[PDB]
């Protein structure tokens, strides 16, 4: 079902200028970040720029992560995508939400203040404890 | 458990020259998805094609998702992965189910018609509700 | 919540000189694996290499999935991230714990042996059921 999370805004865009990460639709998985800059930023082939959402979150609960992923269609059709691939949120993490922005593709790419360049999805996960065996059972 | 995803054939090939995308074992967690290609296609050093897999899905609940994820050997060893990363697939999407197939490798590589070249994981997600803060509690 | 993991130890040097993959903090999402390497590891821009963990895993149950996903930090800023993107781990897996390491990067960079150079996630997934459909409902 849901889960509250607490967001902290650290740029007074976010919320005015910039609407704060939202579902498109009551049917979308991830919610949109976007490009809190001061000025459009030209990403050139495979350049990667640590990027602010203007925010922070605080997740809260032991079994709920968020993963960053890039946007579909950005990153086929420009090559805008993640220079750690997947940016995966802890429980615990109360730090500013940042963007590793790749450009993978061959031609430099110009994002706006304010675009949206990446998904978050919160998600629940399970909390695995090892037992050491010297032979897998079943 | 289980989930029901409503499936369309877009390529007559499927069920029948390639088979629908299924679980291999019991206990694999992803579908594999196969390209549905007219003649086999050589991809080049760093470049991305959009390949169908010839079909359409809707997962029709709003705490599912999918996520398209690179085959783990042949992305180790070839370089065929996913020019977006990461897929995601809202529960509300309803159009054709397209593989971005990037090939980060430095060598070409030749795709056959119906080879498997990505899988597709279905997950249950949380809908976040953020609550603004001025410092996080707890 | 929990979930119990098999583990079997491939490298002595695994829970002595290299900590087992643990959750760094209460609130982590990921454990974390490390390069069971007999010399530091000088990684070429652009290079992947396969690397070992050390250990086997056996998930065990055909709900739960595990994703190796880079660390954010040394993804971003060193480029150090997956050859297949995300690693994912299926239930009924019993091998060798392997990470495809990447350096997507245009340095080169050295990995020491023990360094943490992945995380792997724990997490609930659905068995999805496909229904053909000429047109979707609802």
């Amino acid at each position: 079902m849901t889960h509250s999370v607490q967001l902290k805004i650290l740029d007074k865009r976010l919320g005015s200028e910039f609407p704060l990460p939202a579902y498109a639709t009551t049917g979308s998985a991830g919610l949109d970040l976007r490009a809190c800059l001061d000025e459009p930023l030209k990403i050139e082939p495979d350049e990667t720029c640590l990027i602010s959402t203007g925010l922070a979150i605080y997740l809260g609960h032991s079994n709920v992560a968020a993963t960053i992923l890039p946007r579909s269609g950005l990153g086929h059709k420009h090559g805008i995508v993640l220079g750690n691939l997947v940016g995966l949120i802890d429980s615990d993490y109360q730090g500013p939400l940042m963007v590793s922005c790749w450009n993978r593709g061959k031609e430099p790419y110009t994002i706006n203040p304010g675009d949206r360049i990446a998904q978050l999805v919160v998600l629940p996960i399970l909390k695995a404890q090892f037992a050491v065996v010297e032979e897998f059972e079943l």
